[PDB]
């Protein structure tokens, strides 16, 4: 069995880039329980990914879906 959930830190990260347009989300890694922090990419295919913070298509992808929120509020 699983310990609780199959996730806990993204070491593979990926080296492939994903698209935006498969994009659906992505979930950034900061807690204290990882050794290193790092993002998860999600595409259009209900689909989880490992990625890196100082990648160039992670790095787009980032400030992609964060500049995707709203230009008010936090």
């Amino acid at each position: 069995g699983p310990a609780s959930v199959p996730t806990t830190c993204c070491f593979n990260l990926a080296n492939r880039k994903i698209p935006l347009q498969r994009l659906e989300s992505y979930r950034r890694i900061t807690s204290g329980k990882c050794p290193q922090k790092a993002v998860i990419f999600k595409t259009k295919l209900a689909k989880d990914i490992c990625a890196d913070p100082k990648k160039k298509w992670v790095q787009d992808s980032m400030k992609y879906l964060d500049q995707k929120s709203p230009t008010p509020k936090p």
